[PDB]
């Protein structure tokens, strides 16, 4: 596994993949349901805002940041990623706006969705004809 592009994975598969690939994984802190999951496994890490290299190369972020700025902070690093879309539900965004806003990323990343049929939909927007 080396390519990018959208998939339909869960938190488990993202975490697993991120471990194996050593690739970066961003996490919206706001989603305390994800925080608990990660904090259970990775407990010796105190959650901090920003890069937390501990086991998996995490990037915890605040949903109040503009999708734009938060993307730019990944772009600076230029590191390859795996996550679900950065301005989606985690910004109150629709999947279309999410893709549009997330095209402003300049680092090569895996995206996710909640189901396999949504993959082709979201990728559709990442072409934008």
């Amino acid at each position: 596994g080396s390519h990018m592009g959208t998939v339909s994975w869960n938190l488990r598969e993202m975490l697993a993949h991120a471990e194996e690939t050593r690739k970066l994984m961003p996490i919206c802190m706001d989603v305390r349901a994800i925080m608990a999951t990660i904090q259970r496994k990775y407990k010796g890490i105190k959650i901090q805002e920003g890069i937390v290299d501990y086991g998996v190369r995490f990037f915890f972020y605040t949903s109040k940041e503009p999708v734009a700025s938060i993307i730019t902070k990944l772009n600076s690093l230029n590191e390859p990623l795996v996550t679900m879309p950065i301005g989606y539900v985690t910004h109150g965004f629709n999947l279309e706006e999410a893709a549009r806003c997330m095209r402003s990323l300049k680092a090569p990343a895996v995206v996710s969705v909640s189901s396999p049929d949504a993959v082709t939909t979201y990728n559709g927007y990442l072409t934008s004809s």
